C-alpha cells in the first residue's frame, strides 16, 4: 500500500491542502499522526476511515501541536478526512 504513505503524506497535505508544496503534508503527516496516537506507520491507511482516530488524538490534546499555530496543521491532516466524508 504506496498509498498507507502517500496518503498519510499526501493526505495531509493532498487531502485537505492538495495544492500547496508542503508546508505541513509530511509534517503534520507523521507529526500531526506521529503526535496523535499514530506511531504505528502510515499504515492507519490500511484501514478504512482511520482518520478517525487522529481526530480524536489531536482533540484528547490539541495543546499537544503546534507547527502552525497550534491544530492548525491537524485541520489540513484531519480537516481533509472530514472533506472525503464531505466529497
Amino acid at each position: 500500500g504506496e498509498a498507507v504513505i502517500k496518503v498519510i503524506s499526501s493526505a495531509c497535505k493532498t487531502y485537505c491542502g492538495k495544492t500547496s508544496p508542503s508546508k505541513k503534508e509530511i509534517g503534520a503527516m507523521l507529526s500531526l499522526l506521529q503526535k496523535e496516537g499514530l506511531l504505528m506507520s502510515p499504515s492507519d491507511l490500511y484501514s478504512p476511515g482511520s482518520w478517525d482516530p487522529i481526530t480524536a488524538a489531536l482533540s484528547q490534546r490539541a495543546m499537544i501541536l503546534g507547527k502552525s499555530g497550534e491544530l492548525k496543521t491537524w485541520g489540513l491532516v484531519l480537516g481533509a478526512l472530514k472533506a472525503a466524508r464531505e466529497e
